[PDB]
Formats: structure tokens, C-alpha cells, sequence
RNA sequence: UGUCUAAGACAG
RNA sequence: UGUCUAAGACAG
């Protein structure tokens, strides 16, 4: 009914939460930015398009700042040393119903649920073993 | 320990739960598949490589199938009507701390959290607006 | 004395037991087939030939059918939706004594023993990890 | 979780027991070797590749050495007088469910069970008759 | 029986010890990382392969961070100024028994034993004299 | 002082001890050999060079022989059945402090310490798993 | 860098 | 990077 609203990106349970809010809608690409310099902000963008006759495709991008030893509002170079990039590409066949889509979402939440292999590997600077 | 363990990918409160298990590590690609025929299984893969001299890149893939029974040559075979594909790439600088990495994980979780814009949009078969 | 006899290929207690019986032994190839429709039968063949001047080569083959009914034009025939094919070759130097051979057999048995890597990987539609 | 572990290849009660341990797993090929002189070790390798679009192919290999000492020039080296070579290929359609696979495994186990035709023929330096 | 466990890499007798723990097993290459940013971590990797018909070869790599004036979690460039690299290549003929191998290990420990020329030379930024 | 002294390479508690002594420094390569015939001796070599404008590189080599008596031309000669080769290269930045270097040494010692994964694996003729 | 018959050869 | 019949193909 209008989902383009701000939300909590990083939840630290009230104390030090990171909120990200609508900052751009140019070309139908929703963008959320955190309240920072663009170089240190948390950024989220999302868009959908029918990639092919059979599929629709969501493209979600997230940018997360390196915070340890960060100097707020400072000029930190090289940019590549201070930022992590997440590029998510979700492909859904045009036959998927809302239910099918809810399932897909659940699978994504499950993939990243706290305690599961993938997130704990990433959280620990590790691979699988 | 060993983080290469099975985990529940789709949670439907104990019943109807899609759990996925380690199934392969050949060629440095950790694989987990659901307990079905290979033709109908859910599949999750992960791999980390040192992409740049100063970056590490995780490549994660999830395959959500739409199971069906096809009648090929007058014989029924377990198959997939179609598949939904999640393909994500994460680039983290080598300067990232475990705390810096935890931040990335929390952000990804918050991104897909129930009720937030993106999963809402996806589950409703719509864009952000 | 004869070893070209009937034997249990698949052991399901005393019930579902799959038995295979001698069918033919032409051209040095012993063939065993389970009962009922040849089209849905299990097949096992074995032969030993003196490959080189120092080696004897065994060639064991097993076919596991996926029993199904095929309807076409309203006509149904008992068929095999597909078959799983096992093809093994065992080479043993002519210097192997009967003890040496028993050892080779125990090695083959151990390889497939319940709970060991290979059989469990196979049983679970998986690879090694 | 991991199935790439140590296991008993030859079972001589609790004594002469031949154990094989993970040695290497490069290029999708899992290798296991028994201890002591590599020159007299038992070898087991396994790999699964998606052969056709409908089949996955397993390739299991086992080497049984005939332990001996080789004296030459008065210099003795632990060697293998010769080796027995087992090379098996198992093809399984992607339609096989976990049950289908367990059956295939039980079939392989039955084929080599003590007292059945093939294993006894082999064990006795014989063929079928 | 499973040697891929964490261990103490730098022993300072309890007070300030550096522990390194399993972090990756992609392609059979065991990797241990210390609890740091990947750029400041202590890293250890190990693998074996039969380099030739006659020899097996262990390849051990160690990475040690420059600690003096280090800024924990900071971005320190150039990478080459803050890291030491150890590349160990151990070649063992396939005739070596476990005893032969134990000897080889002892020789390595002896080479680096506290008080011996090589380590004291390295520890003092010196050569031999 | 002079760090170019003899030291015990293989320690077997005073008896059976392989001690190695300075034997050459020609061309900047410090050499130590055990007290045997050159054909059967243990050999340790070391050299440091300023590899880069900002690195120093140590190159260390150890040769562990398998002594034997060969009968060449009807005459017995002291020889080596084979040799095991340890070849290691260490690169330390010029910015490394003596304390930074001590760290490197301690890490190498901890690496090869009795009971830790790597020496365990080596001595057992296996990989890490 | 990777291999070896190993301070010297080999292969990129 | 972008697409797909998806750890492997395609297109810059």
C-alpha cells in the first residue's frame, strides 16, 4: 500500500540501531540511506524488472561501512578498504503466486538466520569447514 | 567445530519445514541439498575466494524449486515445474574485523526481516513505491 | 557344486527381498535376472577374462530398475521409468593367493559397509564433504 | 559435519584392521590412504560428476597392495610386489530419491555379501560355474 | 583421528597467547586463522599431494603480522610492510615409514629450537656470522 | 659472538642425537652438515638476501637422508637410499622490529610443536581432516 | 611461482 | 557486469 518507508537495517535492540530511510526514487530504483556522509552511509537499493519472458528479477544492493577505527565524517581512502558490497539478484518465474513468493522469502530469511552456517561463516571471517 | 552442518532453510514451525544438509564440498564449493531427488531438491551453495589482493568475495546461491510430477513418455517422473534463483555476492575488505563482519550479517538479516519493505514487496509480487 | 545360482540381491528382511536367478551363461557371461516382467527386472552379470599375461579381470554389472507403469494410447505396459547402472572392473594379478583374494573381497565389503563415507554419500544423493 | 573421514577398509576383527584416512581432496577427487610407507599403502578415491543432464556418475577406485621388501644392490625399500585394482562406476538418474539410492546401496552390499556367487568366486581365485 | 582442530600458534605461556582455529577447508587445504581482521590475522594453511611418482609433498604456509605500532582493526597500507610470509615445502619419498616421518619432524623442531643459530639469527634481524 | 655454531638437529635424548656443524660459508650460504660422509650427511643451509627494496628473505634448507650401503660394481659404498627435503623461504619487511621477528620465530615453533595438527599429520603419513 | 636426481638444474 | 535451461554455459 506504499512500502517505500524507512526501516531498521541493523538492529541492536534500541541502543545504537541503524535506521535507513528513503533517499531516492530516480528511475524507479528505491534507495535508502543511513544518516551519514554518503561515503560512510549504509545504503540499500532495490528494483524489479522482467528480465526475460519467463522471469521477473529483483536486484537488491546493500553497502555496509567498515566501522572499526572509522573516523566519523572523515575522509577515508581508499574507498575499497572501508566498504563491503552486497549484490543480490533474485529471479522468480512469472508462474509464482504470492504464496510461492512468501516461501522464497522464508528461504532467504532461513539462509541468514542467526546461528546457521553461512552467516556464522561470514561473521567469523571464515569459509566452510 | 565445523560450520558445515545442516540447517533449516524454510521454517514452517516444525511441520513442513524444509531442512537442507551438507552434500558436497568438491572443488571448494560447499553444497547443501534438501532431502529429495536431485531433480526436485532445494540447493544451497557457498564459496569464498580472495578476489582482489585486498578483498574476499563470498558467492552464495539458493535454488527454490516448484515440485511437480511430469508424465514423460507415458511415465511419471518427479521433477520441478520451475526454479527460483537467489544469487548473491558479498565483497568484504581484508581490513574488516569480526565485529565489522557481524555488522554486515545483521544488516542482511534486517534487510529481509518480516514486515520491512523489500520482503513485503517480493511476497506481494510488486515493486517498491 | 555350482555358484551360478539364485541369491538375494536386495535384502529387505524377509519381505520385500529382491532375488535374482540364473538366466543365461553364454559367451563366458553369467547373467542373473529377478522374476516377473523382464522389463522391470533387476540384472546382474559377471565375467572373468585373462586381460594381460599377469592379470585376470572381473567385470561385474548391476542394473537397478525404477519400476513404473507406462500408459500410452490407453495401453499400459510394465516398464522401468529408468535404471541405475553399476559397472565395476576388478583386476587381480595371477600371483594373488586365495588369502590375497579374500582380503580384496573384505576391502570391497568394507568400502560399502553401512555408515562408511561412500555408501552414505550415495544413499543421501550426495558427494563427499 | 563431514563424511570425508577415516574409516576401516579391511576389517580383521580389531587386530590386523586396515584403516584408511583422508589424504587429499583436490579437483573434486577425495583420496584416502592407509598409514606408513605411501609405497605400501592402500588407496581409495571417490568422485561424483554430473555426467549427462539426467545422470550423476560416481567413480570409486580402490588399490590393494601386496606388501613386500625389495632388495637391490643390498639396499632395501618397502614396496608393493603388485597391486590389485578395483575401478567402479555407478550411474544414478537425478530422479532417484533418497530411498531409491538406499536400495542401490543395499544392492551393492548384497552383491558382495559373504557366501554369494561373485565374492566367493573372487575369493577362491575362480570364475562362475 | 581428526587433526583439524585449533591450536596455540604463539605461546606466551597463557598471558597473551595466540590461538589459531579452523577457518576453511576448500579444496582440501586446511586453513587456520587467528581472531582478527583478515589483514592482521595470523594465518596457517596446509596441504599434501603426491608431487611426483616418487614423492609426496606437504605445502605449509604461515602469515605473521607486524605488531609493533599496529593499530588494531585499522587499515594499514601497504600490506607488504605489515606482513611476514613463510612458505614451507616438505618433500617426502613414498618409502618413508611413520618412523622415518617422525624423524623428519624432529629435525624440523630441532632446526627451530630456541637457542639454535637459525632462529636466533631471524629473531635478531641477522644473518650468520 | 658468532651464531655460526653447531647445534643438535635431531634430539633423541643424548643418545642417537643427530648433531650438525658449520662446514661452509662460501658464497654467502651458511652450511652445516652432520658428521658423516658427504654422501650420507644431514645438511642444513641458510642465506639472507635483501629480496626487495623493503623486504629481506631468508632461504633455509634441510636434507634428511635415509642411509644405506649400496653394492655398486661388487663394492660396498656408504650412500643414501633417498633424501627428504625441507625447503623454506621467509620474507620479513624491513619495518619489522626484533620483537616483531621474535613473534615470527615463536609462531614457527608453535607450528611444529608436538601434538599440534601439522606435525601430527606429517608423522602419521596423512593429511589434515 | 610450480617440479627435481637439490645453493643447481627444469618448466611459467 | 548484464541474461539463463544455473558452481556452467551466454552476451561486454
Amino acid at each position: 500500500a506504499s512500502n517505500f518507508t524507512q526501516f531498521v537495517l541493523v538492529d541492536n535492540g534500541g541502543t545504537g540501531d541503524v535506521t535507513v530511510a528513503p533517499s531516492n526514487f530516480a528511475n524507479g530504483v528505491a534507495e535508502w540511506i543511513s544518516s551519514n556522509s554518503r561515503s560512510q552511509a549504509y545504503k540499500v537499493t532495490c528494483s524489479v524488472r522482467q528480465s526475460s519472458a519467463q522471469n521477473r528479477k529483483y536486484t537488491i544492493k546493500v553497502e555496509v561501512p567498515k566501522v572499526a577505527t572509522q573516523t566519523v565524517g572523515g575522509v577515508e581512502l581508499p574507498v575499497a578498504a572501508w566498504r563491503s558490497y552486497l549484490s543480490m539478484e533474485l529471479t522468480i518465474p512469472i508462474f509464482a503466486t504470492n504464496s510461492d513468493c512468501e516461501l522464497i522469502v522464508k528461504a532467504m530469511q532461513g539462509l541468514l538466520k542467526d546461528g546457521n552456517p553461512i552467516p556464522s561463516a561470514i561473521a567469523a571471517n571464515s569459509g566452510i569447514y
